[PDB]
């Protein structure tokens, strides 16, 4: 750790503090993430996997340092979040090719981490990184395997499913998707509870009808209120009929029906992507 200078404090996650440093033997810029915690074999052998898991639309995770009970990654350093240009770009909105841009490179890294049986588990803005070349990347990553947000939580993971799939993806990048384009939270819960009633009071409550096997779930109750689906022409505008249709797919409810990031990348609302340069003020 001592071929580190930090140069300042860019973060602070679940896991532990993120800083930008330079690598004093190859003069490298990174972002160095202290684990706070020796280490178990498990998490050594699972985070060393990730350094397999290379792709362009993923944060490079360039090395693994594990000294003294203490463990430091050393990942791809990139200038700004999607948190930060979404806050910069509210008066105007960002605009709707690069939204499509965006969300075209993600659910690329998706396809290809989802095709290796990596699931990220909690994505969110502030784990979307972007550069001035118009990229988008992914971080943050495999490691599931301040208060936490749960904005982007999907709702199987909200009623309980302990062994939940890549669908979970999806709907956290389909929230996403919808906050891009309306410039606000989709569903801005600050408890579980308020979390799932956001989304059933958006979506309907959901029954056997639209998602089989969902009364059995854990922490499903019968008691939940029964509330009405809404349009999307309502819930996302001024957002086209291929984007609307689109994110309906992200946003199933059940897991199974949920378009995969695969089918997703095919879908007629990409028939026109392009990658525009985004305007970074850094
Ligand atoms: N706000 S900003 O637009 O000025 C701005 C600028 C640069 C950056 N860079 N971050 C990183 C980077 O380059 N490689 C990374 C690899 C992994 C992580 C990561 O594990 N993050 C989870 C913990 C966390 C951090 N932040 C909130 N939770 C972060 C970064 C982020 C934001």
């Amino acid at each position: 750790m001592e071929n580190f200078q930090k140069v300042e404090k860019i973060g602070e996650g679940t896991y532990g503090v993120v800083y930008k440093a330079r690598n004093k033997l190859t003069g490298e810029v990174v972002a160095l993430k202290k684990i706070r915690l020796g280490v178990p074999s498990t998490a050594i052998r699972e985070i060393s996997l990730l350094k397999e898991l290379n792709h362009p639309n993923i944060v490079k995770l360039l090395d693994v340092i594990h000294t003294e009970n203490k463990l430091y990654l050393v990942f791809e350093f990139l200038h700004q979040d999607l948190k930060k240009f979404m806050d910069a770009s509210a008066l105007t909105g960002i605009p709707l090719p690069l939204i499509k841009s965006y969300l075209f490179q993600l659910l690329q890294g998706l396809a290809f981490c989802h095709s290796h049986r990596v699931l990220h588990r909690d994505l969110k803005p502030q784990n979307l990184l972007i550069n001035t070349e118009g990229a988008i990347k992914l971080a943050d990553f495999g490691l599931a395997r301040e208060v936490v947000t749960l904005w982007y939580r999907a709702p199987e993971i909200l009623l309980g499913c302990k062994y939940y799939s890549t669908a979970v993806d999806i709907w956290s990048l389909g929230c996403i998707f919808a906050e891009m384009v309306t410039r606000r939270a989709l569903f801005p819960g600050d408890s579980e509870i308020d979390q799932l009633f956001r989304i059933f009071r958006t979506l309907g409550t959901p029954d056997e009808v639209v998602w089989p096997g969902v009364t059995s779930m854990p922490d499903y109750k019968p008691s939940f209120p029964k509330w009405a689906r809404q349009d999307f022409s309502k819930v996302v505008p001024p957002l086209d009929e291929d984007g609307r249709s689109l994110l309906s797919q992200m946003l199933h409810y059940d897991p199974n029906k949920r378009i995969s990031a695969k089918a997703a990348l095919a879908h007629p609302f990409f028939q026109d992507v392009t990658k525009p340069v985004p305007h970074l003020r850094l």
